[PDB]
DNA sequence: ACATGCACAGGATGTATATATCTGACACGTGCCTGGAGACTAGGGAGTAATCCCCTTGGCGGTTAAAACGCGGGGGACAGCGCGTACGTGCGTTTAAGCGGTGCTAGAGCTGTCTACGACCAATTGAGCGGCCTCGGCA
């Protein structure tokens, strides 16, 4: 067989705008820890998200 | 006589040999964008001289904290309970990993504008005349 066409994103499951996934990437690729939970990047997404939303609001 | 320092046992720790490969140092192509200098331009700045007004100064003077000092409460020092922390332990759930599939999010493009970037004009708020008036005043 082969994999799911057009797949739905961790961020748009989450209702998040930010990439869930590259926040993963970059937990991962970044060093940071040897294992990276999968609701981590989520969490980190949408702080970074509200962050960016109330500095730009104002 | 106390905190620091001595050698043994234990148990795992750092180690040496090994299989397998991808990280990264290198020559070369690459070809950018930086280093460079000059022409051109006039906005900005250098240096001097004017003089206002500010920080420094010496001071008067008060009143404040340091200074000297004692009362009594509470900080500092051991036994006694019990509650939390560090593991022991097996379970099982968690992410990692192979590398495809294929989605959209990427560099870089080109697009047409088209916000907002200059530059100009028409507002509202400031101290100095002008004539009036009264209060305060002299002879």
């Amino acid at each position: 067989g082969k994999a799911r066409a057009k797949a739905k994103t961790r961020s748009s499951r989450a209702g998040l705008q930010f990439p869930v996934g590259r926040v993963h990437r970059l937990l991962r690729k970044g060093n940071y820890s040897e294992r990276v939970g999968a609701g981590a990047p989520v969490y980190l997404a949408a702080v970074l998200e509200y962050l960016t939303a109330e500095i730009l609001e104002l």
